[PDB]
């Protein structure tokens, strides 16, 4: 069908920053995750490297993806591929050449896919305000990412959807452990330590000849793999602004919808939930100076110069919405 075929023209795109994610979500039936995961597999040979069967690596993604929810405007499927994507273009960066083994790749990609699974469009401090379930299980702490981590690893177990029934054990193990690792970095409140580490690592910073950099121990190559995701999260105003302008929209809406719950509960609103006194373009300028700039210029410095096109669009969003307040 010509849907079909357009569809597989958007994906020759997947090695690009930019890639049309929400055009694909829409060729694809809303499987962006899918169908992202299944290109990104086949492109680095992941399905023959771990003896990965084809119809399990689908039957695990289809089901991964409905556990995100539909209903949610941007911790959803989408936003899932396009972390994983992003994830995926970092890995190619030039000074990270040969430096990550197929299966750090494997673990990166993978907890790109469920970092945000089964999120119910609500923020951690507001499961923690109103004493729900989750904060009560998790105790307050990295709420939301533990569950995701728990509900991407329970899902393995479905019928025909363990795709690391061909691993060793101790690459099971191993996998399993970056995973968490990564997956737990994702939490916000997190960000300025990870981002203080990213700091002291480009200052010790060892490199060969061509700039590529020399990770020898675990702590070191986590952590890179730890900005690695969380950079990709926090990518969209790096992103062409018509994509990042979508993604705008969305955060906005779901922010604005927990505002809602938040004013119906007699609750303080949180920061840029409150649609009736919200400055979106001013928050944006204010995301992008405190935390987004900081981090991108930072992963910048660590493979510097193959960052320069993503910081030079990041800085080129930002001048545009500082243009829209008046
Ligand atoms: C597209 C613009 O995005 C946002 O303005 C934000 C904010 C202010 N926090 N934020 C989160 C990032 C990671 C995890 C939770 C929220 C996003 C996407
Ligand atoms: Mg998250
Ligand atoms: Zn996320």
């Amino acid at each position: 069908t010509e849907q079909e075929d357009v569809l597989a023209k958007e994906l020759e795109d997947v090695n690009k920053w930019g890639l049309h994610v929400f055009r694909i979500a829409e060729l694809s039936g809303n499987r962006p995750l899918t169908v992202i995961m299944h290109t990104i597999f086949q492109e680095r040979d992941l399905l023959k490297t771990f003896k990965i069967p084809v119809d399990t690596l689908i039957t695990y993604l289809m089901t991964l993806e409905d556990h995100y929810h539909a209903d949610v405007a941007y911790h959803n499927n989408i936003h899932a591929a396009d972390v994983v994507q992003s994830t995926h273009v970092l890995l190619s960066t030039p000074a990270l050449e040969a430096v990550f083994t197929d299966l750090e790749i494997l673990a990166a990609i993978f907890a790109s896919a469920i970092h945000d699974v089964d999120h119910p469009g609500v923020s951690n401090q507001f499961l923690i305000n109103t004493n729900s379930e989750l904060a009560l299980m998790y105790n307050d702490s990295s709420v939301l990412e533990n569950h995701h981590l728990a509900v991407g690893f329970k899902l393995l177990q479905e019928e025909n959807c363990d795709i690391f029934q061909n691993l060793t054990k101790k690459q099971r193990q191993s996998l399993r452990k970056m995973v968490i690792d990564i997956v737990l970095a994702t939490d916000m409140s997190k960000h300025m330590n990870l981002l203080a580490d990213l700091k002291t690592m480009v200052e010790t910073k060892k490199v060969t000849s061509s700039g590529v950099l020399l990770l020898d121990n675990y702590s070191d190559r986590i952590q890179v793999l730890q900005n690695m995701v969380h950079c990709a999260d926090l990518s969209n105003p790096t992103k062409p602004l018509q994509l990042y302008r979508q993604w705008t929209d969305r955060i906005m809406e779901e922010f604005f919808r927990q505002g809602d719950r938040e004013r119906e509960r007699g609750m303080e609103i949180s920061p840029m939930c409150d649609k009736h006194n919200a400055s979106v373009e001013k928050s944006q300028v204010g995301f992008i100076d405190y935390i987004v700039h900081p981090l991108w210029e930072t992963w910048a410095d660590l493979v510097h110069p193959d960052a320069q096109d993503i910081l030079d669009t990041l800085e080129d969003n930002r001048e545009w919405y500082q243009s829209t307040i008046p």
